[PDB]
């Protein structure tokens, strides 16, 4: 286990430019965006509450391809505001439930600091 609390304030600090092994090791799940939403790392935990296979995701857009159902206000519309402000750092519950069964889960978004750079982080509630 790497030793990193989800919400913990200095997250983006902790995890900047993690190797994709490293982001394995973290308790909960951690997924790398780009400003477009396309997909840039995807972590075992992730992997793990969702089903997606960490490998084959990198690449595909997160909002168009692998989880519409968070093509909403409610979680891209926070995603691309944040994205737009360079201050994403929100925090909320929702239920994810595209091919899986519905998966209430706590979502922390959060800038990056590598550029062109955010961070979805996942855990159950």
């Amino acid at each position: 286990m790497e030793h990193v609390a989800f919400g913990s304030e200095d997250i983006e600090n902790t995890l900047a430019k993690m190797d994709d092994g490293q982001l394995d090791g973290l308790a909960f799940g951690a997924i790398q965006l780009d400003g477009d939403g396309n997909i840039l790392q995807y972590n075992a935990a992730e992997g793990d509450i969702t089903g997606r296979d960490p490998k084959q995701v990198i690449g595909k857009n997160f909002f168009k391809d692998v989880a519409p159902x968070t093509d909403s206000p409610e979680f891209y519309g926070k995603f691309k505001e944040g994205v737009a402000s360079g201050n994403l750092n929100t925090m909320f519950e929702y239920t994810f439930d595209y091919q899986m069964t519905p998966t209430k889960v706590k979502v922390h978004m959060k800038k990056a600091l590598s550029g062109d750079s955010y961070w979805v982080f996942v855990k159950r509630v």
